[PDB]
């Protein structure tokens, strides 16, 4: 499948096709040449480059379409278009003919570009991307049709989720050229000895068709060679293990070979480092690990969900000053680059798909027709990012309706599809809403780590941090005594904050009234000792749809959608930098 | 003369002439009826109620008019127009007549009501108020006359001050009834005794004709008698002192007596205290005080320069809560009620005349012609705010060209002038400007207390708190070595700080520089022995005039102007706090 990260080797050819392509909202035939009348940018969100309310909303079919110049193809090669992502849906057409499909608008699928195009002087790609989200897809989204009387038919999607329905081609397209014969997956596993100094390696090379030979070449951080095996088994010594904010890496060059000749070669970073769950505690390399940082989204100005790098470093190295550790990919698998991102930095990150939205607004599973797309989303994510030691355990769902007949019946085959497909068998945890308080919840039994959305003082006592403080050690207490030795992470508690807001009372949306929050949870965390983690909601302001509840988008940043840090945020940097990564809060 | 408060006693009765009064901006003849074409209220600045900034900007005459109904007086009675204020000149005229005259917007003023129309039914009272400053006025304005070429000339004041010049009736206006035999002023000093237990009172009651004897009753704050006296001099026992943020109120009941008959009887508070500035300390009750506190503007919204007693608590409540004890009278004398409240509340006052401006756009001292209001405003002053234990220290000028050849000529018999009217013979200072470094200056010998107004970091070495640093630094040793016994405090230091404006590198106008800035002035000043006060511009966001350093307005205030707090506002309650009202940093 399309589960590798795109390189350049000297057996891959892979061009980027970033750019400028034409554009239309609405009916095309790709038969036609779609005219540069309207133009769009690849990759982005293409919402926000929309001036127009109308435009910006629209719901449908979306094309984009541009003639590309093939490239030297050799009669051992084969030519694909790997998409890093089309949000939500997409149908991919060469030269107006049908060539691929894809539906989830997060994860990474590979198209084969017909062979009899490969000596032609040019080709069309028309990509045939569609926003609509209803019962079926992830996200869940509320569709409905109304006729405007004009004989047209006006779709609309009511999110079933506190974000906007960002749309496009929203990460990187490549076009790759590689040998027939060629390695589609690699797959690292590791088991650390006693003392942490020494490591047994284990790798699964697959490739689709045969080959003679597999040999493998690992090199350290200083781009030396440490091993070399034919077997796919290796054995390492003085081992330099993978760290919070202090990340070591290793790379593995994958070579395959047919009649003694160079068939295709690949190379695969990883990380060595352990994790368990045990006892109410997060071991990470057998030490006891506190998470301190963020729920985020994928959501800039201008470019929307569309991949920014700078702005992935930019929010990992404010994450490293704040004396954090971890993030949540809320709600949706991120970008490839970002995951890398964090592998390279040390950053604990807690990988999620895009199972939100799964709460009818009871009978909540008798509607929801999204098993076929939540198997799809597992198998897609763990396939894409099983190698990422930042990678440290697997969300099933955010806020589904856990606490509603039903819910038991659906989960329990999701987290064991995380179990069965991972190879290192990292913990799964599902995101619980603050509706599904430990009586009512049917879930909780299934997940290794119990992640809370708690709001009290924001939404349940809004304002009134002292009877908020009472509920949320109340019901904390009544978690813990649930599952005495499952860890609890809160992954969501914050207050809407506009910058300039201010006063001396104690009020809601003011600067202030976020550091009382947060100072008034935080006494209550540090009371609790199975709570082993904390993630603020958000990292930063983002946009969602028009609702009164929402003062233009959501304001729960602990920085403002420029990044410009708000009160709090001096705050954080004090409390954060005082508890250790490796904090132990059974003593 | 009207030093006085107005009071109602049963000798006087005193009522309000506040309310909506017939205006106009422009010329007008008292002779005749002022239309209710436009209205305006009393007490308030006018500008802020123009809805247009042509009429907001008028220079030139004003009129207030109104048709007032004559109460009863008798035959050994007068009947008198007692004005708080007047900004920033004015002529008082009943039934078209001229019959009153004062120059000084920030001093209160009586005007006889002639005797003639006391058995008249109703009075037309007529206030030609006047808004124009010069070179001859305080403070001090650039003032010019442009010809519109439609044959009329249009007046302009440049303002030689950092601060809007608001005008109109500012504080209230009385119609008094009293004795035509009362009296006109009461002062009261005392010495404390070696122990503090005891003092010595000695009154002075001045009548404007002879009395047969002059009773006084002495009440303290239970209204309890503790001592009577007809010989204007009064031994107590057990006294209670009037201390920091600790205020006990005596009031002195007197009364004077004409064969055998009460003649006018007038009530003054009072409080024992003790000032002392010596070897680089200020003594208050002969312990070292440290000020803290800021330097203010009578300045809200919607008032503008108008009395507003509730903001006037509001502030001094703000004033007690972040651990300060003391404020600055910049850059005119407040009115009466903020003066009397600060002795309730037991609040220090720099108090000071509007002697801001005496500084040309060198040769500042061959160009000011302000001798004869600079002399009317410390007699004005002085008389009327003596009595106030809040008082502690008189200002003689805010940043005068005092590195200027005759400066020192200027200033010497001003500073003797508050020594000699002054009963109590409080310490006085200058305020003094950046220009004047101590090698330049040449007036800083004639005060008892060094106050200076520095910006490193903000005007010099903007943005460049490292350099910043070194800087102040530098010039406050010089002043301690230069006047070894003489106090110092900082009247003021700050930076201009926006509301949401927010950045995580030290950016100027950003809320976290602010914070940023006061954090490294602190540290200098705990570093200097001599320093024994920190007064930080501004208390508020205040308005100024039109110019490209000035985002509308003054936002170097801690609090916004509807009094939210800034980031600041927390970090200043910490230190304020932490540093006792007395604290010897001579130790
Ligand atoms: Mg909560
Ligand atoms: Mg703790
Ligand atoms: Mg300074
Ligand atoms: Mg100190």
């Amino acid at each position: 499948n399309a589960m590798l990260y795109p390189l350049l080797t000297k057996t891959r050819n892979t061009y980027d096709l970033g750019g400028i392509w034409n554009f239309k909202l609405g009916e095309h035939n790709p038969n036609e040449l779609l005219p540069s009348d309207e133009v769009m940018v690849i990759p982005t969100s293409f919402n926000d480059l929309m001036v127009s309310k109308e435009k910006r909303d629209y719901i449908g079919d979306f094309w984009y379409e541009k003639v590309i110049e093939v490239p030297k193809v050799s009669e051992d090669e084969e030519m694909v278009l790997r998409f890093g992502s089309v949000t939500h849906q997409a149908k991919i057409y060469v030269d107006g003919v049908l060539v691929g499909e894809h539906k989830g608008g997060f994860t990474p699928f590979e198209v084969l570009v017909p062979e009899c195009k490969y000596n032609n002087e040019k080709i069309k790609v028309s990509i045939c991307a569609n926003n609509v989200l209803d019962y079926t897809t992830l996200p869940v989204g509320n569709y409905s049709e109304i006729i405007q009387e004009d004989g047209s038919i006006k779709k609309k999607v009511r999110e079933n989720f506190d974000f906007f329905n960002y749309a496009g081609v929203h990460r990187p397209l490549k076009l790759m050229i590689r040998p027939k014969n060629h390695i589609f997956d690699i797959t690292i596993t590791s088991r650390l000895s006693d003392d942490l100094q020494s490591a047994d390696l284990h790798f699964l090379v697959e490739t689709n068709q045969k080959v003679d030979e597999v040999r493998i070449s690992v090199f350290d951080e200083d781009n030396k060679l440490v091993g070399e095996t034919k077997d796919s088994r290796l054995f390492l010594s003085d081992v330099h293990l993978w760290e919070v904010l202090n990340a070591y890496l290793y790379t593995a060059r994958v070579e395959i070979f047919v009649d003694n000749q160079l068939q295709d070669v690949y190379e695969e970073n990883f990380g060595l480092r352990e994790i368990e769950v045990t006892n109410g505690q997060f071991l990470l390399n057998r030490k006891p690990i506190y998470f301190k940082g963020f729920g985020k989204h994928e959501d800039t100005f201008i470019n929307g969900r569309g991949l920014n790098e700078a702005a992935n470093l930019m929010d990992l190295n404010l994450l490293k000053d704040m004396g954090a550790n971890s993030f949540r990919t809320s709600h949706y698998p991120y970008s490839e680059e970002m995951m890398r991102l964090a592998d390279r930095m040390g950053v604990l990150v807690i990988d999620e798909v895009p199972a939100v939205g799964l709460f009818q607004n009871n009978g909540t599973w008798n509607l929801m027709q999204t098993k076929a797309a939540h198997e799809q989303a597992i198998q897609e994510l763990v396939k894409r990012d099983k190698n990422h030691p930042s990678v440290v355990m697997w969300v099933v769902a955010n806020e589904p309706a856990s606490h509603e007949a039903g819910a038991h019946d659906y989960f329990e085959p999701l987290v064991k599809l995380y179990k069965d497909l991972d190879p290192q068998k990292r913990p799964v945890t599902l995101v619980n809403i603050l509706m599904a308080t430990p009586d009512r919840d049917q879930v909780m039994d299934l997940v290794d780590v119990v992640c809370l959305n708690r709001y009290y003082g924001w939404y349940v006592d809004h304002g009134d941090l002292t009877n908020a403080e009472v509920g949320i050690r109340k019901e904390l207490l009544e978690w813990q005594d649930k599952f005495p030795d499952k860890p609890i992470i809160i992954t969501e508690y914050g207050a809407d904050t506009l910058p300039g807001l201010h006063s001396t009372w104690n009020i809601p949306y003011t600067e202030e009234f976020q550091c009382d929050f947060y100072e008034m949870s935080h006494r209550v965390f540090d009371g609790i000792p199975n709570l082993v983690g904390e993630q603020v909601w958000n990292f930063a302001d983002f946009e969602t749809n028009l609702m009164i509840l929402r003062v233009q988008g959501n304001h729960k940043g602990l920085f403002s959608r420029n990044r410009q840090p708000k009160q709090v945020v001096k705050e954080f940097k004090k409390r954060w930098m005082t508890i250790p990564h490796y904090h132990n809060k059974k003593n």
